[PDB]
């Protein structure tokens, strides 16, 4: 049996709402940490188990609140999640990668005792929005110890990331900021053919789709994190044989099926 498996058997409906774990938060002040701008930790409560960790970056001009719904959503399905604020709201994608690295170090070492007590530091992942998704791609390339990476409507001027970390990219069909033809799709195509990878494109969605409750983002992000952070094969069903009415594209090399 899988020692990292958490929660009841999933249904698709259950992955579109907060999950079976209650969630608490801890606010990490900007002045209290080195290498990033603080943020908010979301973590499961009412449980004696340990969970994988996820660090998430917002995009240009944005703060951690722009991903609060998703940090809480992931935590409620069984993850310790640190959504960062950046040193400057104007930091670029590679800077955001460096800050995600600093945030993962903080999460493992200097976060509250209660957070470390429910964190399995051996199982970590990253996600992020826009330039924060660019940072997710870069840290995945720099840090093959990561279990998974989920760039959401990502933006970066570099298009090729030589990473072995399994990547699921969410593109937005109606994105006029990081259009999928110039950003998300090239990122997917240029990843190594040997790295497990998925691209999903949300029909009719804008660049700010990741900043509020979104059923498809919830399903695909939870499932990819579950499959790779927890080795939880019960989530393969949502990532294989896909026929999703909300998607206008789906690409994969089918290394996870
Ligand atoms: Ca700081």
């Amino acid at each position: 049996s899988n020692p990292y498996q958490r929660g009841p058997n999933p249904t698709r409906s259950a992955l579109t709402a907060d999950g079976p774990f209650s969630v608490a938060t801890y606010t990490v002040s900007r002045l209290s940490v080195s290498g990033f701008g603080g943020g908010v930790i979301y973590y499961p409560t009412g449980t004696s188990l340990t969970f994988g960790g996820i660090a998430m970056s917002p995009g240009y001009t944005a703060d951690a609140s722009s991903l609060a719904w998703l940090g809480r959503r992931l935590a409620s399905h069984g993850f310790v999640v640190l959504v960062i604020n950046t040193n400057s709201r104007f930091d670029g994608p590679d800077s955001r990668a460096s800050q995600l690295s600093a945030a993962l170090n903080y999460l493992r070492t200097s976060s509250p005792s209660a957070v470390r007590a429910r964190l399995d530091a051996n199982r970590l992942a990253v996600a992020g929005h826009s330039m924060g998704g660019g940072g997710t791609l870069r840290i995945a390339e720099q840090n093959p110890s990561l279990k998974a990476a989920v760039p959401l409507t990502p933006w970066h001027t570099d298009k090729t990331f030589n990473t072995s970390v399994p990547v699921l990219i969410v593109g937005a069909e109606a994105d006029t900021v990081a259009p999928v033809s110039q950003y998300a799709i090239p990122f997917y195509q240029n990843l190594p053919s040997t790295t497990p990878k998925v691209y999903v494109e949300l029909c009719n969605a804008s660049h700010i789709a990741p900043n509020s409750n979104n059923a498809a983002i919830s399903v695909y992000t939870i499932s990819w994190m579950k499959l790779w952070v927890d080795n939880d094969t019960r989530y393969r069903q949502f990532l294989c044989n896909v026929n999703d009415p909300a998607l206008c594209d789906f690409r994969t090399n089918n290394r996870h099926c």
